[PDB]
């Protein structure tokens, strides 16, 4: 599924993650725009071999389990196919574990590079919330 703006942001406010560990909406749709253009079956593979998933593009090395990542873990005890979903719940569970791991949205590094000190809120403006 693409998601149109406005809708996406809804969703993801509707599943809690409106500030979550201190991070508003707008950090989140910015965030979602930029990993996958509003795509829930956004896929892409990484040089050590494992790979990320879905509207934020969540990795298989510690994550997910896949069956192809060798030496890895399954922290947020899931199969990496669950975060493709018209159904947007697996990919906001998960991504609340990794955003607790230390480091916050660091985590994600298109966050840090586009949205991160970014007028964000300009991702919700006319939206009916
Ligand atoms: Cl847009
Ligand atoms: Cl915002
Ligand atoms: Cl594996
Ligand atoms: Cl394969
Ligand atoms: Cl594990
Ligand atoms: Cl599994
Ligand atoms: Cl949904
Ligand atoms: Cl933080
Ligand atoms: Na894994």
């Amino acid at each position: 599924k693409v998601f149109g703006r406005c809708e996406l942001a809804a969703a993801m406010k509707r599943h809690g993650l409106d500030n979550y560990r201190g991070y508003s909406l707008g950090n989140w749709v910015c965030a979602a725009k930029f990993e996958s253009n509003f795509n829930t079956q956004a896929t892409n593979r990484n040089t050590d071999g494992s790979t990320d998933y879905g509207i934020l593009q969540i990795n298989s090395r510690w994550w997910c389990n896949d069956g192809r990542t060798p030496g890895s873990r399954n922290l947020c005890n899931i199969p990496c196919s669950a975060l493709l979903s018209s159904d947007i719940t697996a990919s906001v569970n998960c991504a609340k574990k990794i955003v607790s791991d230390g480091n916050g949205m660091n985590a994600w590094v298109a966050w840090r590079n586009r949205c991160k000190g970014t007028d964000v809120q300009a991702w919700i403006r006319g939206c009916r919330l």
